[PDB]
Parts: structure tokens; C-alpha cells; sequence
């Protein structure tokens, strides 16, 4: 039985959703960071479990083939990368497994196409929304990336996958917090002023935004500043101060103030311009988040004279994408100030055809059908949770024939798709998206229809 500091050979047989490498010894299944399926390796023993145990790759005794050797390790420690030590095209092999073991397993499906994983050109370098933790790491403030399942910041300058120019902003602002003597917030004492950076730049636009997140309303001669980084980055059109006072893992506290210029940059997504204010929600791979949308629209077989529902629909960005395909877009939010956001966006758009309530979803489903609105298209991008069960028979009282479910997690997928298929509708097409390059996370767009069925 086996001891943590052990050393074993073992051979890894089956790689985890997170990018774990699974081992099998002596009744354990054992998870190996930085270890491939195929790979030899001795095996660190770092803790047993009843069940299960963790360990380290001591050596490595055969290597994939299918092994990426130029990966910094930073990047899957901190986490940001947890597959960028496999190759790009195992990486979608992957995802696109991954998707057919699910639906196979929970929804009993075997017999329905999932195509392979539409993947990244060039998979790098692509977040358009930074967000780092200011910290003293060896007594200088720091920005960075927090280590796997922990709260200490890892000193990073290139993320890897982050626009550089980011990178670059995320720097400069380092540089200046230390020539004006700024202090970094500190958890443990509740101490300091600086708790994070979020800056976003324009996938398109290059507009750049910088949010302070601070502890206080007072950031000294923070003016001085704003005049010094606007002249290393003059495509800064927003200096915003976000202020969080309180011990909480969220990052954003209630109260927001304009320090320079603008309080949103203006990006485009599938030729739309979007306003984007701090603590938006704002897809952060625009280009595979426009091929995510393509293929939801490509599946839906979007006509002229379809009745979209947008649920859930944000600051507009699914519903405006498809608006100018459709007759009407009906979009429903939680949130009221992303219903001004979205209703902004279609302004500013010049979008007329997309009108938004603040209500849940069932509500404005019987509301609008209460009104004579006949859905044939509903476009959904549930939470990682997944639907509910009134909202799946709500959307299919509906009548709509056509239902686009945008996954991020092909799990609660596969479940709601068992009770659609209930209700009546048939599962035609999966199509996995890697929205997020280098990383676990695997974007689904699932077609169910109750035609043809």
C-alpha cells in the first residue's frame, strides 16, 4: 500500500476533463500533474486518499509524442493552461471525446454525430480581458496569476494566452503602482489599497480600459499616473476605480467611479460594436467566441422569418449577432443594467428588431406567448449548471421548434437533453467549440429539434 514520497513506475492510462494524468496502482487511482496518457514515468507519491491518490512526475521514462516541450511550466501551475503541455490537435481529440462519452453515458445517446472539436488557428495570446491580483510577492508589488487552488500569486509578465499589448499595459501599471508607492492589497491583513487590475482591450478596437480595484475611495496622486501610462498607451480611453472594502473571493465591490475619459471601450463581435463597461459579461476569445455564435446560428438554420428567444441574453451579444438574420429577437435578462447595456448595444447598432425584458425566463416566455409571440427558435447559453426543469418545459411549451443549446459544460447538457427528448424533441447535431485554447474548458453547441422526429 502506498506511502506518500514513493516513487512507482506506472504507466498513465487516461487523462482527466481538468488535464490530470490518470494512473492506476494497488486498488488507487492516482491523478499526475504534467503527466500524458502513454507516458512512463517514475511517480512522486504526494498524498493517498481512500479511493484515490496524487502524484508527481519525478522522471520521465517515455514521453508522449504528443507532449508540447516549449510550454513554461508557470502556465500550468498557475492553472492558465491546465492542456498546453499536450499538442493542439490532441487537445481537440479531447474535447471532442470528451462530448460523445457524455452523451452516451447520461443521455444514453449513441447514435448522433458530434463533430470534432472546432479549434484555433494560432491557440495564444487571445484573452481580450485581463484580470490580475496586485500582490507583494518578495517584498515588491506584483502582478501575476494565482497558483492552482490557492490564493498566492505567481509573478507573471507574459500570460501566454493574453493579448500582449495587455500584457504590456498590466506591466507599465506595475512600474508606475511602484514609482508613486502604492501599496498592494495583503488578504491575511485586510491591509493596502491595490487589490486587482482588469484591463480590457478591444480584440478589434484596441481600446484599452484600466480598472483600479481598490480597497479605499483615495488613490494618491493617481492623476499623475493616469498622465504617465496614457503616454506609454495612448489607445487608453477609460480609467475606471472599482472599490471592494470587503473580505469576499468576488472581485468587484458595489461602487464604481470614472478616474479618466470613458467609463466602457467599443468593441466589435460579428460586425456589431458592443459597449463594454468593467464588470460586463463579454465573451474573452472573440474570435472563437464569433465561431461559437456561427455555428449555434449555422445549426439553427436561422430564416428571415424566425422568432428568436435570446434567454438569458446579457449585454445583447447572441441576439444582436443573429438579429440582422432574424425577424424578431426577444431577449430575456436577469440583470437590469445588462438589459440598458443590451438595449445600448442595439442603438448603437442601429438594431431595431431586438427588444429585451428584465423578468426569468418563464415569465417572459408566458408574458410574451400571453402577447401572441410565437417562438420557433430558442437561443440558450445556460450557466455551468445547466437548465432547469421549468425552464426546460416552459421553452417547450413554447411550441418553438428549434432549440440552440450554447454548453459549457457537456454534462448538464446531456441531462436537460434527456428531459427535451422527453418532451418530445430530438438531439440532430453537437458540434464542441474550443472557446478557451489550452485550457479543460470544453464550448458545446447542441441542436434539438421537434421536427422530423
Amino acid at each position: 500500500m502506498l506511502k506518500k514520497n514513493d516513487i512507482v513506475e506506472v504507466e498513465i492510462v487516461d487523462l482527466t476533463h481538468e488535464g490530470a494524468g490518470v494512473a492506476k496502482v494497488d486498488g488507487l487511482v492516482f491523478f499526475v500533474e504534467n503527466a500524458l496518457p502513454s507516458e512512463k514515468i517514475l511517480m512522486r507519491v504526494l498524498k493517498v486518499n481512500k479511493k484515490i491518490g496524487f502524484g508527481k512526475v519525478e522522471k520521465y521514462l517515455v514521453q508522449s509524442p504528443h507532449r508540447n516541450q516549449d510550454l513554461d511550466l508557470a502556465y500550468l501551475r498557475s492553472g492558465i493552461a491546465d492542456l498546453g503541455h499536450l499538442s493542439y490537435p490532441e487537445q481537440l481529440k479531447f474535447k471532442t471525446k470528451q462530448v460523445k462519452d457524455s452523451l452516451y453515458k447520461i443521455a444514453g445517446i449513441a447514435d448522433v454525430e458530434v463533430a470534432e472539436t472546432l479549434g484555433m488557428e494560432h491557440p495564444v495570446k487571445y484573452r481580450n480581458k485581463a484580470q490580475v491580483p496586485v500582490r507583494r510577492v518578495n517584498g515588491v508589488l506584483e502582478t501575476g496569476f494565482f497558483r492552482k487552488n490557492s490564493h498566492n500569486l505567481m509573478p507573471l509578465e507574459d500570460f501566454f494566452i493574453q493579448d500582449p499589448v495587455i500584457d504590456q499595459v498590466v506591466v507599465a501599471l506595475r512600474d508606475l503602482l511602484r514609482r508613486f508607492d502604492l501599496k498592494p492589497y495583503d488578504e491575511k491583513e485586510q491591509s493596502g489599497l491595490i487589490r486587482n487590475l482588469v484591463v480590457r482591450r478591444g480584440h478589434y478596437s484596441g481600446q484599452i480600459m484600466v480598472v483600479l480595484v481598490t480597497t479605499r475611495p483615495k488613490v494618491f496622486r493617481v492623476d499623475q499616473l493616469i498622465e504617465q501610462v496614457i503616454k506609454q498607451f495612448p489607445e487608453i480611453v477609460s480609467v475606471m476605480q472599482n472599490i471592494n472594502d470587503q473580505n469576499t473571493n468576488a472581485i468587484f465591490g458595489k461602487e464604481w467611479r470614472t478616474l479618466y475619459g470613458q467609463d466602457y471601450i467599443t468593441d466589435q463581435m460579428l460586425g456589431n460594436d458592443f459597449q463594454i463597461a468593467g464588470p460586463a459579461f463579454y465573451q474573452v476569445n472573440t474570435e472563437m467566441a464569433e465561431k461559437l455564435y456561427q455555428t449555434a446560428i449555422d445549426f439553427a438554420e436561422l430564416k428571415k422569418d424566425d422568432v428568436i428567444i435570446d434567454a438569458y441574453s446579457g449585454i445583447g451579444t447572441i441576439g444582436l449577432s443573429v438579429a440582422k438574420h432574424v425577424k424578431e429577437v426577444y431577449g430575456v435578462e436577469l440583470i437590469p443594467e445588462a438589459v440598458e447595456n443590451s438595449q445600448k448595444n442595439a442603438s448603437l447598432n442601429k438594431i431595431t428588431n431586438a427588444h429585451y425584458v428584465c423578468d426569468t425566463a418563464e415569465n417572459a416566455m408566458k408574458k410574451w406567448l400571453k402577447e401572441g409571440i410565437q417562438p420557433t427558435v430558442i437561443l440558450v447559453d445556460p450557466p455551468r449548471k445547466g437548465l432547469t426543469e421549468s425552464f426546460i418545459k416552459a421553452s417547450a411549451q413554447t411550441g418553438a421548434d428549434r432549440i440552440a443549446y450554447i454548453s459549457c459544460n457537456v454534462a448538464t447538457m446531456a441531462r436537460d437533453i434527456k428531459l427535451y427528448q422527453e418532451l418530445g424533441y430530438e438531439l440532430k447535431k453537437v458540434q464542441p467549440v474550443d472557446l478557451f485554447p489550452q485550457t479543460h474548458h470544453v464550448e458545446t453547441v447542441a441542436l434539438l429539434s421537434k421536427l422530423d422526429v
